[PDB]
């Protein structure tokens, strides 16, 4: 009987807009927080329910205003003490990087659940409720702090460093390679592991820091063979501070780039972040391209979107490019 | 005894440039074709070997001319009533891209497969060895015919159509969804399943047809939160006639951008393929965004690169998005 | 608009038996066959539906019998013109069986899915309508002929052969390692891979040819360290025909056991199958044991329980090593 | 510039006795600790090396005297200044049985390392050589403290409660389900999660207060459909102390057995564990049969043998089922 509020985002389960059959008619803006809380009143035996309506967008349009905007409504209601956990209900498509994000700017001990859903909330048998449910009994958990933020999705408990969207019509999208911190089955949560990382009350950044409405310029441009320094050249030009190369293998950049690239770094002080496009193992810094040589970034095993993320937050507190390689090894 | 072409396009195993300890100094340019047969010498007890230097490239820097050029060589030489089977060396970075592209346009029967290796020639406990043996003992088995181009990683048999780079660090960085359609154990190869997709000499293209040196622009924009349409008119602007969208989760365009994308499409004539950062499930047509309504392609569950072959392709014989739209639901 | 039968089992979807929240309380023998299609209406969109009461068991607890006798309703029901594919409710623990069983005795064309679910029919978030109506849209897909015997759980349509139950208490617990032989998302079917094993009309076994109500004595051991010989013993002084060997690793026989192994089966003529406790890979023969110097059995890629099957179905037509070795090797 | 100790038991890699060409023949009794040493001379650049040969078993067949030999050696040689780490070559097949041991009753926070290889020393690209060597880079590590008991294959740092064999014929058949601690990747050890459970110095259990040569006998019945009681009968009659039921799904007990497995319960006084033969998610207590009333334990998340090993210890120290069930609930 703890109070957890529930901050609606958008996203399908608090947005359903086609099929009472199933999944590939992900069509929110639709279904506000209370529609959902009066959906799910079970919510209501595990805490005392509270929903706020942060935004109505749908997962994959959201910017950095968006970001900013929920990081600093989750970091006013995490400082209550009246607020003893908070859950968010977020598109799952872009869920991955709003978890990051708070991950990394919300100084706080207290549960940050990001939950989610896959199918509608009219599809037949339907994923949202369940994970509703199970998101507020561990946003209520007494044993839910300083986890990090969580990504629960399928009973699995996720830690928001690492959790992505690993499949795409299956209720059980949102895998990790260095696993789920643990379950929550029938009410109560079950641990396993514990990241090595930091997250909240120790890390560097902070909402209450950050004051724009936008972060530095920080793009991610995709590695294939037969590419094009077009990308590269188009965002220089446009002002963006560090580009996230998502390289082929382990960061890999082709021989016909490496000119082109150099300079847009060594010229128009570009910041260079060699990440991948394999989802799993990491980008070993000095490997395949010399960083030290060249002043590039390891992203260790972030995925380009997350790095993406990092290096925008990375850009607020430096410019020095061993410093920011250094939070790439830690987050 | 069987003759098997070893036929070398450079690659970590057929060059080794740094460790004798570990996987990392991934850098090849290094060991011809012979001064790796006569290392594995053993491949000799498995069959005639012949060994083709091709071109001797780093994997993450091949071009559609190299693509061109190695898809010609392994058509001339799989024409002969001498060469029963064919073996690639190949980086692995871009493996998965080449063994698509013959998958696709090389029209026989005879077994082709691409083999590599994720530890330099030099490190302790290469695999290379190991691969390049069994990689051969299956482009000489008798009954490794009609199973449209395989990849040969840590055992495994894989199907061009779906294997993926999945891990980085490790032997056994080669992964599908669907799978793989065997392994090779001991010298013998053991089947499980076979592809249900259009391949080899069931396939439109054909290279015997295609006669550049090069196909048409076909280029990547990946997909996150905070994007920006500044690829996109990059691209169209330099003259490619398609974009594959990287999209976040199904396919995902943010709103921001349909209206820009719509315009690349509708006025300068763009191609538009919808396809996923996930590396898993598929991308359904209609779902995510109307592709009828804006004319535009689903590329179902080819990843990025690979949807970029296809199309590549694709426009080589249309313009027609719906019969585009019908090759990327049969390879 | 073709007639799927549905033969309710039992299993936790046609019987709910306490949580109207979460998963764990799996309690079955509850809600029959009509209970069940009046439940999931829109399965009467996909086809023209007929229930059939076959058993009302609970999983775990299936014998040869309830085998014996389901097959042989399921073989009846598939030689009528009028029914056109088949669909089974199964408990999910031992559902892996029934479809192993089936897809080798029933000689058929049409479509046989057993299909189950995860959760009480009362759970919040309920697995089993999109999986019942889902599994309608294959039985009488016309599209879905001569695949074998399928099962079909989290939209992926699974190959009896290989299929098992490999995660507990989520949804999404049926796993497979050459995987899935596709998907099926919003009443369609997607198709990816193919067996290359013998099933259903290319099948030795039959159940027409199957008089009894009971299989010959097949039972299995399970092996880790400090082992003893007391279950080998009490099975054979019990009179059952083979042991399936759960051995660790690649089959393996703990040396303190090969002498007493070994004897029960020379002089009490018991057959022995070496299989694994190990999921994923085979059982190699001659490998960890000699399998030609002592006669046994490699039960190549057949988990403890479906080699159980093989070899009670085995041992109906054969007592030769050698040709059930044969048989091993090839469903 | 460590000493780390290398303890030589046995194994494929510290012994090959077959095949020049690849992985299949696994025989060991073969090449003792310094014969091993010495052919991955590398090692020595690492840290100061000792071979010690505690046994020359082949892994399937150890029994409780060569763990609690091996755990007594590894005792000794962990309390002294001088060994700074230890390094323990192993059988792949029961690995997972000695790290879950040592990991249980060794009061250490230095670094115990299990490695093996999955290919004989000889057959070509032997996967050996790379893991001792780093294998010995971890235990040579002045951070690898605390992190319980470790396995090391494939250059994954594995934590020995959840580490288990689930592929058979490749380099990567060790997996977990809630994953790797880290990976070791160039001489270097990268960290990202940590066990929550109890192991090393806070631990119960200790090889120091134990005095057998054996441990109470704990025995273990494989689930699977057609079960018969005979197995339970026979080791009850042979004075087992308990029963680990590896029951179907999630620890399921057939209805014509539990009659008869509560009676060996209740009257010859037999302990009764309810594991799996599913090898992911857990036995959550009093779902699938009311272990309260019942008198029975909910082994979690162990595999049989596992669950096997833990009982041995619970029964040295209480007959109590909740006390018990508590430790199935922390290590």
């Amino acid at each position: 009987k703890n109070n957890v509020v529930i901050v609606a985002t958008g996203g399908t389960i608090a947005g359903a807009g086609a099929s009472s059959t199933n999944s590939a008619t992900y069509s929110a803006a639709k279904v506000p927080v209370d529609a959902l809380i009066k959906a799910v009143p079970q919510v209501n035996d595990l805490a005392n329910i509270t929903g706020i309506q942060a935004l109505q967008v749908a997962s994959e349009s959201i910017t950095d205003k968006e970001l900013l905007s929920l990081a600093r409504q989750v970091n006013d209601l995490v400082k209550k003490p009246s607020v003893n956990g908070v859950v968010i209900t977020h598109g799952t498509d872009t869920m991955e990087e709003t978890a990051f994000f708070l991950n990394l700017v919300v100084h706080t001990d207290k549960p940050i659940v990001l939950v989610g859903s896959m199918r509608p909330s009219t599809a037949l048998s339907a994923d949202g409720p369940l994970n509703l449910y199970s998101a507020v009994a561990l946003a209520s958990s007494n044993e839910a702090k300083n986890k990090g933020v969580m990504v629960l999705m399928n009973d699995s408990i996720f830690a928001a460093r690492d959790v992505t969207k690993g499949i795409n019509i299956h209720t059980h999208a949102f895998v990790s390679q260095w696993g789920a911190l643990g379950t929550l089955v029938e009410g109560k949560p079950y641990w396993f592991r514990s990241s090595v990382k930091k997250h909240t009350n120790n890390s560097e950044f902070n909402i209450e820091k950050i004051q724009g409405d936008a972060l530095p310029g920080v793009q991610i441009v995709y590695g294939s063979d037969n590419m094009m320094p077009d990308a590269y050249q188009a965002f220089a030009k446009a002002g963006v501070k560090a580009i996230i190369h998502a390289g082929t293998g382990n960061g890999s950049m082709a021989n016909y780039l490496v000119p082109e690239v150099r300079k847009l770094h060594d010229e128009q002080g570009l910041q260079i972040v060699r990440s991948s496009r394999v989802a799993q193992g990491f980008v070993l810094r000095n490997a395949e391209q010399p960083d030290d040589k060249y002043g590039w970034i390891a992203a260790h095993d972030l995925n380009p979107q997350k790095a993406r993320l990092l290096m925008a937050l990375a850009l607020t507190k430096t410019n020095d490019a061993k410093e920011i390689q250094n939070m790439f090894w830690n987050y």
